[PDB]
């Protein structure tokens, strides 16, 4: 896959850290030669991470042509630190945008959901799971394309699972079923479908349900037997299709939750009038206001 | 249950913390009146905590009279902290002991296994799961009795989760199945039967299996398909019954792992001659070598 064995700072200059920690170590950078702006993500490499596996995963990312996946431009290995070069989105995430433009329109939310579903179906078709669908992780590039970042690499999943070990504690005494559950963490492809439903509410109300309750209490609320899937709080403001999209995506039982493929036949994401223009208006509103 | 809503510092002199963090906030203290030594566990309360659930949970521990459960002496609620008064064990945990005496004999381990099984049977009958069966959490009072601690109350569960929130992330977007797993769902009480089998090995070799391996790598191995349940290293050193005890307690599938009650019929734990005299000898060995 031709992963560079060079210090990426040999070719780029870091300008700005992105995400405030929510993205990890991700930087806005400038191609020294061409001056092009890119995003460099640094995935710390453990000695255990087999570079043979890395090469296979990077090849998959390099050959990706899906319009809803963040563009891969190359990668670097230097001092056991893997760097991935991708497109830089001046607009950033949808969270960066609606924090300025405000509530997104139903059609705009519909376009976003359709595009994210298309991307989710591509990831799921590779037996990948995103696990963190949310406004902060859906990116709008300068051309108005909705894209998800594909970080399906063992070194990244290993880092996430490294925090999961600090969460569950020491494993030496754990039963196999406890270790298996803790490892998977309940994450399954259809969990991205639920997360998208929540995101649609986030884009519609500028925050997810129960955001006014501190996390610990929400975890106990979510896991009550009678926990009910959230809904939009302003009925009249939205069509029956939007409400139904939420109802269907936010199915409590994973077995009965529809896949990304099936969801693409839903009225809200199949309706006429969904075109890139909707995002170009949003970008205009962000750059120039009212 | 009469949870005294007075300052417990008025009735006890705090002498020294216990456990070095593994037990949380625990203090060896003295009753200012009777002079008896006690163990106080300080649980951080949330301003949200439902006090009705707390009372219902303390009454159960108060009316507990099981010989294999640490006695409950009373509790205090003060300045957003729940203090639980219990008996104090001058010898500490089996871990604190075998780190000085060396490995235990098969007969001593058999006695510890029957008593722990007795305590587990009680907790499992209450729909409670210990989850932390290990030498560090098996206490030995001066009389040679083996006792498990019953901290099966919501305040403690929330207390421990609040400490681990930094390692799991925000929950607002998580699907129900993901939230359920993060809150220790997905397995049975039989996981304690496994943890005791590992503990039996721990008491005989001073270490759980694979202790010399990185906890992350261990987890991966346990989840691997062909994972072999651990066994005792030196076969000749132990009886056929002890080996079988390990074999059945370390059954891979939980659907086939016997219950605490069913294990109490195993030869190793139903053999005559098992009494606290075995531990009183270990405590003597702890006091003056040999
Ligand atoms: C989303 C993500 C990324 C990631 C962020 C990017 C941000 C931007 N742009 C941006 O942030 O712009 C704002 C700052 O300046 C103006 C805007 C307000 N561009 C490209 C990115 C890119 N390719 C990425 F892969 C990297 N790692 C991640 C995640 N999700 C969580 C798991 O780890
Ligand atoms: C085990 C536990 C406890 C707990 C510890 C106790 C320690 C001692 N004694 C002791 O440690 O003595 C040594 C240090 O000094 C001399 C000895 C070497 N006595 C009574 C205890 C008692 N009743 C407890 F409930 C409290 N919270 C816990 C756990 N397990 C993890 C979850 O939270
Ligand atoms: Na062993």
């Amino acid at each position: 896959p031709d992963i560079f064995n060079r210090d990426p700072r040999d070719h780029y200059d870091l300008l700005q850290r992105l995400g405030g920690g929510t993205y990890g170590e991700v930087f806005k950078a400038r191609d020294k030669v061409s001056g092009d702006l890119v995003a460099l993500k640094m995935v710390k490499m453990e000695p255990d991470d087999d570079v043979s596996t890395l090469q296979k995963e990077i090849l998959i990312l390099k050959t990706c042509r899906h319009a809803n996946i963040v563009a891969y431009h190359g990668s670097y290995l230097w001092l056991q630190k893997l760097w991935i070069c991708m497109e830089f989105c001046g607009a950033g995430s949808l969270q960066d945008i609606y924090q300025v433009t405000g509530s997104l329109s139903e059609l705009q939310i519909s376009y976003v959901c359709r595009e994210v579903l298309q991307g989710l179906a591509y990831l799921h078709s590779q037996k990948k799971i995103h696990r963190d669908i949310k406004g902060a992780n859906i990116l709008i590039n300068d051309a108005g394309e909705v894209r998800l970042a594909d970080f399906g690499i063992s070194a990244q999943i290993g880092a996430e699972l490294a925090r999961r070990l600090e969460f569950i504690g020491t494993p030496y005494w754990m039963a196999p079923e406890v270790a298996a559950v803790a490892l998977k963490g309940g994450y399954n492809e259809l969990c991205d479908i639920w997360s998208l439903g929540i995101t649609a509410i986030e884009l519609a109300e500028l925050q997810p349900p129960l955001f006014d309750v501190h996390p610990l209490r929400v975890l106990f609320l979510m896991t009550k037997s009678g926990y009910q899937p959230p809904r939009l709080k302003e009925k009249g403001k939205w069509s029956a299709a939007f409400h139904n999209f939420i109802k269907v995506t936010l199915t409590k039982s994973p077995k009965k939750r529809p896949s990304a493929t099936k969801m693409l036949s839903h009225q809200l994401v199949s309706q006429p009038g969904l075109n890139r223009g909707l995002i170009l208006d949003l970008l205009d509103k962000l750059k120039n206001g009212n």
